[PDB]
């Protein structure tokens, strides 16, 4: 079950999700929702929880990319301005 939430960077500063990236022999492991922590974007939505594979963050697909490569191109929108929506695989 695909679901797309839109959190509110406004009053949200963190999201308080720490990404884990899945390693194997291949590698496209994915990278999965870790813990989640109280005060954060997704913390106040309630739809993601440990466990949930991020596929889709803002139009960027993570899908078809390296795990920490995913992290890397979250970092620049984690880092930056404007509502963040995760697209995660349940
Ligand atoms: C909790 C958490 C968040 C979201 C937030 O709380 O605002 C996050 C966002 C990112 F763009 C990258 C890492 C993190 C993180 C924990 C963590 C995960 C991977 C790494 S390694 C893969 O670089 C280090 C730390």
């Amino acid at each position: 079950n695909i679901i797309t939430v839109t959190l509110n960077m406004e009053r949200h500063h963190f999201l308080g999700i720490s990404i884990v990236g899945q390693s194997n022999d291949r590698g496209d492991g994915g990278i999965y929702i870790g813990s989640i922590m109280k005060g954060g974007a997704v913390a106040a939505d309630g739809r993601i929880e440990p466990g949930d594979m991020l596929l889709q963050v803002n139009d960027v697909n993570f899908e078809n990319m390296s795990n920490d490569d995913a992290v890397r191109v979250l970092r620049e929108i984690v880092s930056q301005t404007g509502p963040i929506s995760l697209t995660v695989a349940k």
